[PDB]
């Protein structure tokens, strides 16, 4: 059914915009050194029933933090993600500290995700419970997006760490802890019973297992 | 309508690459003039955009969209042209770029088919004319596939603008596209329904107003 080597399947991974850009760039090594020809593609969250396109095949593997995934789904977990904060350099509040509560009047983006029903909307619900709705400027579903929009303006943005890093190491943005205690998230991969013996399916977990994500 | 005290949650549509680039532009206007008003970015989708302009589920729309017209007014921003990019560490860097070359790499593609945005134009002339076996990945967002290219030997063909700022922050540089491509003109699309209403309109007026590079 499936050989690495020779194969010119194209995978398809659903993710939000942050665990695409995570996933493929770890997928690459193993996609030169034994499947040269097999593509991944990273496809988008949608407002439609996650567990549907698992099962018609649509979507071969979901990574991140799906809750609402369960019946006829398998998973796997791969690692802990916690959130902090992010505000750029030049940042009126940067020579400031930042308490609980000018934390609360300062301007925020917020990323929302209730309607992908991918984990991160337990965070979205704190932050829209703790920020009068006058501090929330902007909104939108991408995190990279956010992620340049607190770059080039004076907005707090809340992450997971590693994209945080990411763009840290352009010194654009300063990262410190939220001042309020966030859930710890489970990332994983997920994947259909209707699919948990097909090779090529099998073989990505496998790659996906594999990877260091440290 | 007053921005000085509304409270109105605009909905933009974007691709993710329109998105950040216009909420940026609006933050001034927003401290200055309208500090309780709201910009929400929302994804293209698999539906049409007229039924959502109509709706009113979308206020105005952002980028490159021919397939909007009845019922549909625009307004042209600017225009953008296509560049490639690959990362400083790549083997073809010091070697050249000549669609010999071109075709020999490895490539990240974004793919826009789905919500009939002028890129569609783009992704088909790089289909006909590259090797199926150089395609690698595959994404619908443009900023996921650029910080991919910057960290994977992967050729990546974009606007300039999003390429222009990738390469500034880091270890993309930018290169000619050997393959011919069209010039793209960006507009803001509206409803008709709306075109009167107070709250557009302000709208409308300051991204008119905005100094696109």
């Amino acid at each position: 059914r499936f050989d690495p080597g020779t194969s010119n399947r194209n995978f398809r991974i659903a993710a939000s915009d942050f665990g695409q850009a995570l996933m493929l760039p770890r997928l690459y090594a193993t996609l030169e050194e034994t499947a040269p020809q097999v593509r991944v593609t990273g496809v988008n969250l949608r407002h439609g029933p996650l567990v549907e396109e698992l099962e018609s095949g649509s979507i071969d593997i979901a990574f991140g933090g799906f809750p609402t995934l369960s019946a006829g789904i398998k998973t796997q977990t791969l690692f802990r993600e916690e959130y902090v904060c992010v505000m750029r350099q030049s940042h009126p509040a940067l020579t400031h500290g930042l308490d609980l509560e000018a934390f609360r009047q300062c301007r925020h983006i917020i990323v929302t995700a209730h309607e992908f029903n991918h984990v991160h909307e337990q965070v979205e619900a704190r932050l829209l419970e703790l920020l009068p709705p006058e501090s929330i400027r902007f909104t939108t579903e991408n995190f990279l997006v956010s992620a340049v929009i607190a770059e080039e303006t004076d907005v707090i943005l809340t992450i997971p760490s590693r994209l945080a890093r990411w763009f840290a190491n352009r010194g654009g943005l300063t990262i410190f802890p939220v001042p309020i205690e966030l859930p710890s998230i489970e990332v994983k991969q997920y994947w259909h019973e209707r699919y948990d013996k097909d090779p090529g399916n099998i073989w990505l977990r496998r790659v996906i297992a594999k990877i260091g994500f440290q």
